[PDB]
């Protein structure tokens, strides 16, 4: 008879409840990812043709992520979904066209040495769900740290048209020291989730390519950032962002120093002093390797001193440029000038699986 689909759904009921609470981490581990495998193991959850108890999961965790200030609720889907993706990827042989008081038996988060699962159509179909929902809470994070720094960066942008005193500038320097705090604040929530390091080199890596983007089109399209003591402002913030890499670590960091590698040639050829002796060679291979012609062009010849009075490279320099950004129309060859951030999801679950 048919009581078998009321225990299920009692079963479901019962795992949705506990899931929607916070279970916390046991040693370094996420609790709700290793419940979830288990039951899902033991009522052999991956063998069944029709069930209900994946979508119930799915639904749990969208419910979960789609609130107001959800940054906490998402480190913890994002630590749980991980641990969960990487059990479900050293488990589920593909098939097909790809071709509750028994935990306490032991620890929750001490597994029986994974062993394969042919995972019924289902089962494939929720690795696939619980892959895209990975991703979303990923971006989320992300896009959530990008919408915090973006003001900030904002007003680090404004720092020429603010100082229309050593103590102004200093309070526009503390605009650098913001944006380090709110750093620190969701490396500190994902370290406190356990969030996998390699999950969060990503995240630090993205969000400085974005850094990279907003403080290096503003000297390329703002003629007011374009100038000497600009230079100087921006190295100072680069000074504070590169000592978080390091107080971060390359665990935490990863190449996200690297990502900076444009404003820093940039900024370094801002604030170069005696710019019209210097030879075309020079600027373009031992100051700006990264800069393209078009780039450096647009900063030679927008670049103004109202400080220090510094010309620019020299007006044979300016020439050598002009003529090769001609060369280049004229084979129709698209060159590098405004930057675009790094919006992509940069990982997939085999690299995931493949580090921890």
């Amino acid at each position: 008879q048919k009581h078998l689909n009321e225990k299920q759904q009692e079963n479901q009921d019962l795992l949705v409840k506990c899931i929607s609470q916070n279970l916390g981490y046991n040693g370094d581990k996420p609790v709700a990812a290793c419940v979830i495998y288990k039951c899902l193991l033991h009522w052999r959850s991956f063998e069944v043709e029709r069930t209900s108890v994946f979508d119930r999961i799915i639904q749990t965790i969208a419910t979960a992520i789609e609130v107001p200030d959800n940054n906490e609720v998402l480190a913890y889907w994002l630590s749980n979904s991980a641990t969960l993706l990487l059990l479900l990827q050293r488990t589920l042989k593909a098939t097909g066209a790809a071709s509750l008081s028994f935990l306490n038996r032991q620890g929750l988060t001490k597994l029986d040495d994974l062993r394969q699962v042919e995972a019924k159509y289902p089962a494939l179909l929720f690795k696939q769900q619980l892959t895209a929902f990975l991703e979303k809470i990923y971006g989320m994070i992300r896009d959530n740290l990008k919408k915090e720094i973006s003001p900030l960066l904002g007003l680090c942008i404004q720092a020429p048209r603010t100082s229309r005193n050593a103590v102004a500038q200093q309070a526009l320097i503390a605009h650098w020291q913001s944006i380090r705090k709110s750093l620190n604040s969701y490396l500190n929530l994902m370290k406190a989730n356990n969030a996998p390091p390699f999950l969060v080199r990503k995240v630090f890596t993205q969000i400085f390519s974005f850094i990279n983007v907003q403080l290096f089109n503003s000297l390329l399209l703002r003629r007011e950032c374009c100038s000497f003591s600009n230079g100087e402002y921006v190295k100072a913030g680069l000074a504070e962002l590169e000592q978080w890499c390091i107080e971060a670590t390359d665990e935490y960091a990863g190449s996200a120093w690297d990502e900076l590698r444009h404003i820093r040639q940039a900024v370094g050829f801002l604030v170069i002093h005696q710019k019209p002796k210097k030879t075309l060679d020079e600027i373009t291979r031992e100051l700006c390797p990264v800069l393209s012609i078009q780039q450096l062009y647009r900063i030679s010849t927008m670049y103004w001193d109202d400080k220090y009075g510094t010309h620019s490279v020299s007006s044979d320099v300016i020439a050598n440029m002009r003529v090769m950004m001609t060369e280049d129309s004229n084979n129709a060859v698209s060159s590098s000038f405004l930057l675009d951030d790094d919006s992509s999801i940069p990982f997939t679950v085999e690299d995931i699986s493949k580090s921890m």
